[PDB]
């Protein structure tokens, strides 16, 4: 008669073994009739057998640094096999933690990416990227581009069409993501995209007009940057948005007490750049929007204009300068991704 044979997913012996995949054992020309798995301080590791006793695997994530033991045994019409394997799994440096943008469940606008940012500098970009799975529906192509040593995001060519399904898995615990850092646990988020909204900016009219789906529904007389301290022209992604918020300078790199830091307190006001340009209400200003340009860097409009970009903009929707003397927004900003050219953040940067 044929002997069982069991085939473990794991070697005896092994070491550095990664933790990113469940352990199995499989029986061959029998069934598996007991199948253990313990740690070093005998703790027991929960798992399932299939209805049909050929095949065993682990349920629950293993741990770093430990020492398992596995016990298995088969048995069949041509008699049993027993065998016992011992392995270590991997020792990290260090853990780091996933972060990402935007939240499960959210509805964004067309201009968001999907951001992943980690606690630590990831010195192997090329496996982080490896290990995060997204799916689109409808499917459409989209790549990976490092904003820092810590952030990565993930956009398509084009901004998003609406009704897009969004699905993030980052799938990190287990990990080696360079120089002895793994991955402290999986992050899991979804998200959905919604109305297309882009509001324009133009220096020659100082008119901010938003179209939704196309159409003009409101046109915002605005002040912008004066020529000494103009706003940047390009494509700003509109982040977090304020019943008001405390500006304080420094929270951008600028002491408060400095000629051009300032701390003061502004209401309804829309986050449009890392660097702290917004979308605000500006009552000091009414009288030159849509005249001249006063301000140092941020789109002035009225409370009521303010107010109204605050209940019908949302994070991900897209807010476009033109015309302005200034420069163009950096790529990497934070909120700045479409201003990289397709081809450039298509090729990457992993290194
Ligand atoms: Se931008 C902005 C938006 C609302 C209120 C104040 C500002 C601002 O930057 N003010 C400022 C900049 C530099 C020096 C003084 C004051
Ligand atoms: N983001
Ligand atoms: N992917």
């Amino acid at each position: 008669l044929l002997v069982p044979k069991l085939t473990a997913s794991v070697t005896d012996g092994a070491v550095g073994v990664t933790v990113d995949a469940p352990v199995s054992v499989t029986a061959a020309d029998g069934v598996l009739a007991a199948v253990t798995m313990v740690n070093d301080n005998g703790r027991p590791v929960a798992g399932r057998l299939s209805p049909d006793g050929l095949r065993w695997s682990t349920t629950e994530q293993l741990g770093y640094n430990r020492r398992y033991t596995l016990n298995a045994t088969a048995l069949g019409l041509g008699g049993a096999a027993t065998r016992q394997l011992t392995f270590q799994t991997s020792s990290p440096a260090h853990l780091t933690m996933p972060y990402v943008m935007p939240g499960d469940g959210e509805v964004v606008g067309v201009g968001e990416p999907v951001a992943i940012r980690f606690d630590e500098n990831i010195a192997d970009r090329g496996a982080a990227e490896k290990a995060i799975k997204i799916t689109t529906n409808p499917p459409v192509e989209g790549a990976f581009y490092w904003l820092n040593n810590r952030e990565v995001r993930w956009r398509p060519e084009h901004f998003w069409k609406p009704g897009t399904a969004v699905d993030v898995a980052v799938n990190t615990y287990g990990v080696d993501l360079g120089e002895g850092m793994f991955g402290e646990d999986n992050v899991q988020t979804h998200f959905t995209i919604g109305d297309e909204v882009i509001a324009t900016a133009d220096d020659n009219t100082k008119i901010l007009t938003v179209r939704v789906n196309g159409e003009v529904v409101k046109s915002m007389p605005t002040s912008m940057g004066k020529d000494s301290t103009p706003t940047a022209n390009g494509i700003y992604i509109v982040g977090s948005r304020y019943k008001h918020i405390i500006m304080d300078s420094s929270t951008y790199g600028v002491p408060v007490n400095s000629p051009n830091g300032y701390r003061t307190d502004v209401d309804w006001a829309t986050q449009i750049s890392y660097s702290g340009v917004f979308v605000h209400s500006a009552p000091w200003s009414v009288g030159a929007q849509g005249h001249t340009n006063t301000s140092h860097g941020c789109l002035n409009v009225s409370p009521s204009n303010a107010q109204w970009f605050y209940d019908h903009v949302k994070r991900g929707d897209i807010v476009e300068v033109v015309n302005t003397v200034g420069g163009t927004l950096p790529g990497i900003d934070g909120l700045g991704d479409w201003n990289i050219p397709w081809d450039q953040w298509r090729a990457g940067n992993a290194k």
